């Protein structure tokens, strides 16, 4: 019932993936699928024409910012842009609360990226218009999780059924400790019948916090067992019997010590060889950009869908904006 | 007669607040009010759709640039942005006159902000398209004046009457020397029955030429008396019988002694008139304590919101077909 | 004719002026002229409405970036801008191939300015959408050549005829060595019946390989003679009997004052001669020359709007 769902979603801020419930998630997946058909047939996509947004990006994140701008403008809307290298360079003396109180009288909605946990939450309480969090310091990047799930669901639509006999097995590989994308998508997937392989070097293990949350979310639907969560330090064991391989970025800005960065960047390299004993239906995701995590040769392997995944982002962002901001 | 005033304003540049006459001021106010009703009722505000603008900002002024962009885009028009720390990084060898001659062949109009006084005036005489000055070295910021006036007029509509028995009293408080906002609004208010309190430290006093322009403008409508301009030292005396309090920003560039001289608190407001309204061009740092935001005398966030309506109105009047 | 040409040009990347052949040049010039009429008569110009572009400028080049944005927006389209000082801050660890692969799934076309040739060539192979090169290190600046040629063609339309009895004579003046704009436009003009006067100081001479290409092109269309290419030291000889004077930017001290165009120096030129300069100018043309009817360098800049509109339209409609 897209109409009941849309009334509920209208004017919603999306800050954490838990702001999206089951019915909203189905509305987003369905709407995303419509926009995919629309774009792929070169149909008119201007379903949100009279809106003006502000996109405020207070750290270097030009790829994410451009993804949101492309979705706004493809919807037929307009966007003005605030971009700065950090938040203090923009706010200067001014409080986040004043800035958002006024900005929100200028525009119909705001896309906000700020590594400060606190700033996004201040923004939301002071804004008189809906905010979409495009990523913040505290591990929430909801539109990424949504586009990841959309992508997963396209190959394995049983993920939505909550069928005790149809379990999806995913391996997360790389920086589990700091990977926000992993945190947020884990939280979402664990609402469904999903089992997890965590593959990482010791100092980049998945945090306890995330494991507790995954545990809680699986138990809630009686899908939690001792086989639900496995831990591995090598690909040959961790890649066995998974439907999805999700490779994280290894972010240089996160590892000061360049030797640590060099150790972690080359610990898990996906090649055609490391893929030989995976399931025939397995699909490889990566939020992008990559550096050495996935060899170029893998781009020709039909198991890889990480470029399709990034393209799916346009559809899913358009869908989310449309559902929140349309007057109908 | 809006139709007759719209023919007059079409393709007008707005550089100084003296480019706007009494009747044009009325049409801006009236048109701003229409945009306010439209926007408050969540309605379709595409009143100017087929235009392309260039916004040229040659000092850091992110907020003002976003204000204008919002107005343009909300009207249904388009904008391209040139942004730089200073004007020399942008012009480099090239004359302002060449740059504006060419730019004007690409767009329908130009919003220009440049800390140089002279540049804007060069730009206007070289441009084949209207220019809106969004603030310059010579203390002219006419759209700020317009929106300030609109906000004042909302609470004290008699300011338009030039009735000898209904005088508006305003205190400007802070940096009067370098306050672009103060110079421009004083020039506009002084065409009406208004008296002025200037509250500042010695180093930041209002320039004489602003005093001359005020005096000259008041004399011209017989509103000048020896009471018309007073100068104070402290708030308690400065704020005494004033319908409007206008706090300036006190910005670091132009300091530790200046920044704490005049902070508006609920204390400093106890012996103002019941009906006084507080304006501030924004952003605010410490000039007004947060407690004053709940005091119903404060209207600075409405004032900034009003700027959407007034900028939309101005653009509409100048650029529509 | 034009729908056939448009089907051909649809989805073309324009990287070098040699990506544009005779018939594509004709469609560009025709369509440019239609946009000129439309704009000058205040008519609706929204011929490309549902398109979203990405403008990627990886060196400072504000004026060229604004021209393309103006043309996109005048067509009724939208643009998102990527706008930093070098390419390494933008690519960081990502390959140019991955970056363009993904960006071309988000947008309908890309306007790209990068001083690196390697980058532009990888972009074109990786992009699933057409790219327009907005200028690069190597002097390929095709939209500048196109608008230069449009401007020339307006005053001397015989340039397109390839008539042995109607030759256009052009002088290029200033920094011929480093003046990209010259190299590119020379290559385009040498497809036609054109003779060249190169006016420069010793150290800023036109490169021999540009002279080789010009020679080759003139021979191929049977327009080459021993008068085809002349070399000069000075304006008084150089400016003689030329339909076009093209002044370069001089972008030093001694080498930037040698050829300044004044009303005096124009006294013995043809009455019909037109003065172009790709702009901005510093000292190369005196302000007095702006009033002289022979000067068209501001009309030339304005024409650039029409020409960029035309090219965008023809590629992306
Ligand atoms: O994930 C990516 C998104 C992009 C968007 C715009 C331009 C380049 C991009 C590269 C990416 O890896
Ligand atoms: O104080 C202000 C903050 C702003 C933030 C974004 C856009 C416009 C703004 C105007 C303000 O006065
Ligand atoms: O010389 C030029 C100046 C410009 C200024 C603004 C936009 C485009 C411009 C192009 C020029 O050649
Ligand atoms: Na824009």
């Amino acid at each position: 019932d897209l109409d009941k769902i849309m009334t509920k979603m209208k004017n919603k801020s999306v800050i954490n993936i838990d702001d999206v419930d089951d019915e909203e998630l189905l509305a987003i997946l369905y709407t995303s699928k419509q926009f995919e058909k629309i774009l792929k047939n070169n149909e008119d996509s201007k379903y949100l024409e009279n809106k003006v947004f502000c996109s405020v990006f207070l750290e270097p994140s030009t790829r994410t910012r451009c993804s949101f701008d492309a979705a706004i403008l493809k919807l037929g809307s307009k966007v003005l842009n605030i971009t700065d290298m950090n938040s203090t360079s923009f706010y200067k003396g001014e409080t986040v609360e004043d800035a958002f109180k006024i900005l929100s009288t200028y525009v119909d909605g705001i896309i906000y990226r700020d590594p400060s946990k606190k700033n996004v939450d201040i923004a939301v309480s002071s804004s008189s218009k809906p905010i979409i969090n495009a990523g913040n310091g505290t591990g929430e990047h909801p539109t990424q999780s949504l586009l990841d799930f959309y992508t997963i669901h396209n190959y394995f639509p049983f993920i939505l059924d909550r069928n005790i006999n149809k379990k999806l097995n995913i391996a997360f590989v790389g920086d589990l400790k700091n990977g926000r994308t992993v945190h947020s998508l884990s939280k979402l997937l664990s609402r469904y019948n999903v089992s997890f392989n965590f593959v990482s070097c010791k100092s980049l293990n998945i945090p306890k916090d995330i494991v507790n949350t995954i545990t809680y979310n699986l138990k809630k639907n009686n899908f939690y067992s001792d086989d639900s969560i496995k831990y591995f330090d090598n690909l040959e064991e961790g890649l066995e019997d998974v439907h999805i391989i999700y490779m994280t970025r290894i972010q240089k800005e996160r590892f000061t010590d360049v030797d640590e960065y060099n150790q972690y960047k080359n610990a898990f390299i996906l090649s055609n060889k490391t893929l030989e004993n995976t399931r025939d239906d397995t699909k490889i995701l990566h939020p992008l950009p990559r550096v050495n995590e996935i060899k170029v040769e893998v781009d020709s392997n039909p198991k890889s869908v990480y470029f399709t995944q990034a393209e799916n982002g346009l559809y899913v962002r358009m869908a989310l904006l449309y559902l929140i901001f349309s007057s109908t």
